[PDB]
């Protein structure tokens, strides 16, 4: 009789990242319990630049301090943008889905360096340091945050427990819906800091199960330029299925 290799979800998710030849961690939180998966668990408590995951907090700060509203159409004023898909007028929510950096740079400059630093420190997000460059501090430093801190943050958002008004948190959640089917909802925000070394990739969000249970997640991995952006979504969805969260 031969031996049989027994693949549990811990081993499977570890090998998902190995198969992509990179280091990654997946942080899961539900019922105030955090579990770590992937092939590089030390990443969970390591600080990285948040990249576009910071758009969640940018939106919260801008709406709470009445620098914008959910119906405002941010105009494309004619510069060549990184993607043709971004060259249009759009709302905060559409810019969230597209990760349209110039919309959130315009918002960050409305907030201003002083109010932004104060609010980031009030929330206590990551190292809570934004430096002197108001339009890129989440992309190239100095702001950094751990994956555990991101799962804690996004779980509070999902439960309307952040120190913001309830309506503002509800509105930002609505900007983050990615998928609905069979009574499940998946919310989240990607990030990819391409201009630092090593590059860092994020997918932070939560699943609402059909009975209303919230299972939050923060995927964090080393990126390389040859990777398709969808690698983050692929690794997340395969892992969530292995964990029976979806
Ligand atoms: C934010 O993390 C990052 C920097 C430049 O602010 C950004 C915008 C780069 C990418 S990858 C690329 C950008 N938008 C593409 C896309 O998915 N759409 C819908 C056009 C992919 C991201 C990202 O994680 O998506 N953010």
């Amino acid at each position: 009789t031969p031996s049989q290799i027994v693949q549990g979800h811990n081993q499977v998710i570890h090998q998902y990242f190995d198969e992509k030849n990179t280091s990654g961690v997946l942080v899961i939180q539900t019922d105030k319990k955090i579990n770590l998966y992937g092939n590089a668990l030390s990443r969970a408590n390591t600080e990285y630049v948040p990249a576009s995951t910071f758009k969640m907090l940018n939106a919260l700060i801008g709406l709470e301090n009445q620098k914008t509203d959910i119906n405002e159409i941010f105009k494309w004023k004619g510069e060549k943008r990184s993607f043709t898909a971004w060259e249009k007028d759009m709302t905060l929510g559409e810019a969230m889905k597209l990760s349209a950096v110039p919309v959130y740079q315009e918002l960050a400059r409305r907030i201003g360096l002083d109010l932004m630093q104060k609010e980031v420190k009030r929330i206590g997000f990551g190292n809570a340091e934004i430096g002197q460059q108001v339009d890129n501090f989440w992309l190239v430093g100095p702001l950094k945050v751990t994956p555990i801190q991101e799962v804690e943050f996004v779980s509070q958002l999902a439960h309307t427990q952040l120190p913001f008004s309830e309506k503002v948190q509800a509105n930002v959640k609505n900007m983050l819906l990615l998928e609905e089917s069979n009574g499940y909802k998946i919310f989240g925000k990607t990030g990819w800091a391409m201009d630092i070394k090593p590059q860092v990739g994020w997918l932070t969000g939560w699943v609402e199960q059909p009975d209303g249970k919230i299972v939050a997640f923060a995927l964090n991995m080393e990126m390389r330029s040859e990777m398709p952006a969808s690698i983050r979504n692929e690794l997340l969805m395969k892992s969530l299925k292995q964990l029976n969260i979806i």
